[PDB]
């Protein structure tokens, strides 16, 4: 349950949560390898 840790940020796979990048279980990355979901 972690989509980049917020609306849209980056995907450097934090070294204490590994939530970004890998993206939630179904978030789906986007143009930018950033984990987010506010439009496309």
């Amino acid at each position: 349950q972690m989509f980049c840790n917020q609306t849209a940020c980056p995907a450097d796979c934090d070294p204490n949560t590994q939530a970004s990048c890998e993206c939630p279980e179904g978030y789906i990355l986007d143009d930018g390898f950033i984990c987010t979901d506010i439009d496309e």
